[PDB]
């Protein structure tokens, strides 16, 4: 004989997340390696690429935060600084601090 049929697993969790964590953007952590951090950035970035979806401008943002974070992480030097700022939970955002580190002068006027 021959019979059988099953597949009632129609349960998924695609909830959203309201947070601005450079680590969340790529869904990785200190454990994740550079190679991987890039792979996810490519798929996650392409899946929401602006060029592809010219009708959806907002997308640009998602790609802007994906390319930025991916960089700050990919580089052990830049990342190292990020973590430090976290453990210190400074009042100002990493962005600001970053500038201070490089130079104690006004760097990057374009904010938005």
């Amino acid at each position: 004989g021959s019979s059988g049929s099953s597949g009632m697993d129609a349960i998924l969790n695609y909830r959203s997340e309201d947070t601005e964590d450079y680590y969340t953007l790529l869904g990785c952590d200190e454990l994740s390696s550079v190679e991987q951090i890039l792979a996810e950035f490519k798929v996650r970035a392409l899946e929401c690429h602006p060029d592809k979806h010219p009708e959806n401008p907002k997308a640009v943002e998602t790609f802007q935060k994906l390319q930025k974070a991916k960089e700050i992480l990919t580089n052990e030097e830049s990342r190292a600084r990020y973590d430090h700022w976290r453990r210190s939970q400074m009042s100002m955002p990493f962005q600001q601090w970053e500038a201070l580190n490089d130079s104690v002068k006004t760097s990057g006027p374009s904010s938005g």
